[PDB]
């Protein structure tokens, strides 16, 4: 309640959905130990008799049968259950699923079928298909949300994203006209427990059948002879926390079905489903709805695959401008610069870029004021894993001075292009409240609290825009590399503009291994200034990719060493060393010398 809820051991509540029949089982003489208030009227044998009978007495399984494990537990999925004891037959049919564990097993029943017709593989088969043929995780998001609503039918689909810090992202939906658009909206990620998603992520389907259930206890309570409490931890039917219903009711919602995004073993997201009157989902479109998450997660991490690639090129692209349109030597290196700040945003995923050279600002993308864009760089000089560029993800936070400027530049990259000059690059982000999709939804400024509630998609809305206030979206160690490695190759186009320009460099490209390479004068390392194409071939890496880099980066192979010493003590006083040793593969290093000249 209130806070202490976040820490809620939802897996042990002693209480499950009262749809369905909760029996534990001793797996040694099949009696039964424990079972929900439910088991009574369904198996027809009074709730004081069934405790302490075998379950092959009160129920029948033409099925698989439960088998006793001895390491890891085995999970029997839905199978017709019949009632020996009882009267007269149930009006539906029931099915059950056995979660047998070493000590303990457990047999979870409930209608095989709802009111409703089922959904069938092959009715869900072209969405399956077509979500795998969309061209766009929002298209694909879309296209499920619309899908699942018309195959299973639900009054409100929708599909959440997670952030790192596990906040939620309403980035796709589909409602009936008259309900209330949430798509846009986010959510902290204290709304959703970090035990309630790893049970999402470990049920991979969870229903809520009727949100105003009466709770059927586990009777007993504790197990008979070890005194443990039931872990419902794999059990469908588990109850569901009072703070959510109290949630869901504010909101009118009276059933929900909540299916996982896995995207490479982790949880990417959910599925969620809302209904406005009870739906209990049968075992069969649970099975359909699971393929359907299968299929999305499929597509985002294929997605996520073709667009690490682009970028990757993207980010090859502007290396290999760098180094041939430098080599015109009359044209600054921060005018071509300018040219390229489409593509610099790109590779780190800015929403600007400042370039400064001196009092000179040219600004690119959503950046603050010039006066403002002074004030960091301006700031940062005044102060004076391992990446030679300092960035921020929350400007004020790390200098309060500039706590005014989160708007546009919450989180910054800042490289100084030769610390020696003023010129410098500054890639910036806004902040995380300048990213809401109001177009999308016009409705969520106009969206307005629950009266009398203590929960509500107004109130956390409220909460998440509190906490990501002055905040950008974090920097990956992925976008922060790219940018060391633009601040290396610029420096370093920038050391070769004044330190002994020639011809030679053409006369190197032009003939077939073969490489230059600078001293770096006593400080940071041997760098690569220039390499040709066959080096590059027997390298693996590419020409602009391998032009900037470290002579250790080279052989980043560990298992040669024997030499390494030998190599380094002709690179500290600057002599030659002829010595053979592998890179990334068996070839001979052939260094001669303020620059040396190696081929292999
Ligand atoms: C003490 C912690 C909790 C607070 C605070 C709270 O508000 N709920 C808490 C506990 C749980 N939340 C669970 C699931 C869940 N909550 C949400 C919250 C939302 N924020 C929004 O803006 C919206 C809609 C616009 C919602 C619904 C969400 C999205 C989820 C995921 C499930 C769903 O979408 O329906 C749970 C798990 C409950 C369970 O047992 O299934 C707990 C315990």
């Amino acid at each position: 309640d209130l806070d202490v809820c976040a820490r809620e051991p939802i897996h042990i509540p002693g209480l499950i959905q009262p749809y369905g029949v909760l029996l534990v089982i001793d797996p040694a003489d099949g009696r039964i130990v424990q079972a929900s208030t439910t088991a009574a009227d369904l198996l027809g044998v009074p709730m004081a008799a069934l405790l302490g009978m075998p379950y092959t007495q009160v129920l029948t399984l033409p099925e698989a049968q439960p088998f006793a494990v001895d390491d890891q537990p085995q999970h029997l999925m839905h199978a017709e259950v019949r009632f020996p004891q009882r009267a007269t037959p149930p009006a539906s049919a029931w099915v059950a699923a056995w979660h047998l564990y070493p000590q303990q097993w457990l047999v979870e029943m409930e209608p095989r079928d709802a009111r409703l017709l089922d959904v069938t593989l092959r009715e869900a088969m072209p969405l399956l298909r077509s979500v795998e043929r969309d061209p766009g995780i929002a298209e694909a998001a879309v296209r499920v949300a619309k899908g699942l609503r018309s195959l299973i039918g639900f009054d409100r689909v929708m599909i959440y994203r997670f952030d790192e810090e596990w906040n939620g992202d309403i980035i796709a939906e589909a409602r009936k006209p008259e309900l209330e658009a949430y798509l846009g909206l986010h959510y902290p990620a204290s709304d959703i427990p970090a035990q309630a998603r790893a049970l999402y992520l470990r049920n991979r389907v969870r229903q809520i059948a009727d949100v105003g259930y009466q709770p059927s206890p586990i009777q007993p309570t504790v197990h008979p002879q070890l005194g443990t409490p039931v872990d419902l931890s794999d059990v469908s039917l588990r109850s569901v926390s009072p703070v959510h219903l109290e949630y869901l009711a504010n909101m009118g919602v009276t059933a929900t079905l909540v299916a996982s995004i896995v995207v490479n073993d982790a949880l990417w997201g959910l599925i969620s489903c809302h209904h406005y009157s009870p739906h209990f989902t049968n075992h069969a479109m649970r099975d359909v709805t699971d393929a359907v998450a299968r299929t999305l997660a499929g597509r985002i991490g294929a997605l996520q695959a073709v667009a690490r690639a682009r970028l990757e090129s993207v980010l090859l692209t502007v290396r290999e401008k760098l180094i041939t349109d430098f080599n015109d030597a009359e044209h600054m290196t921060v005018e071509l610069l300018d040219d390229m700040a489409p593509d610099l945003m790109d590779v780190v995923d800015a929403d600007g870029v400042a370039i400064f050279h001196g009092n000179d600002i040219s600004r690119h993308g959503t950046t603050p004021d010039v006066a403002a864009l002074r004030r960091i760089r301006d700031h940062i000089e005044s102060e004076h894993d391992a990446v030679g560029a300092l960035h921020v993800d929350a400007i004020g936070e790390v200098f309060p001075e500039l706590a005014d400027l989160a708007p546009l530049a919450a989180g910054f990259i800042f490289v100084p292009l030769m610390p020696q000059s003023r010129s410098a690059l500054l890639w910036t982000r806004r902040e995380q409240i300048q990213q809401i999709k109001w177009a999308e939804n016009p409705q969520l400024a106009k969206l307005e609290d629950i009266p009398n509630s203590r929960l509500s998609p107004r109130k956390s809305f409220d909460l998440w825009q509190q906490t990501v206030r002055g905040r950008a979206r974090r920097w990956s160690p992925l976008h922060l590399e790219s940018a060391r490695s633009l601040r290396v190759l610029i420096e370093l186009m920038e050391r070769k503009r004044f330190q002994q320009d020639f011809t030679l460099l053409e006369a190197s490209l032009s003939r077939l291994g073969v490489a230059i390479i600078e001293r770096g004068t006593a400080n940071a390392a041997h760098r690569l200034l220039f390499v040709n194409t066959a080096f590059a071939d027997v390298c693996g890496s590419d020409v602009a990719e391998l032009i900037g880099r470290e002579l250790q980066t080279l052989y980043a192979s560990d298992a040669p060493r024997a030499n390494v010493e030998l190599l380094q003590d002709a690179l500290r006083n600057g002599r030659a060393a002829y010595v053979t040793l592998p890179l990334q593969v068996y070839r001979q290093f052939h260094l001669e010398p303020a620059h040396w000249l190696l081929q292999l």
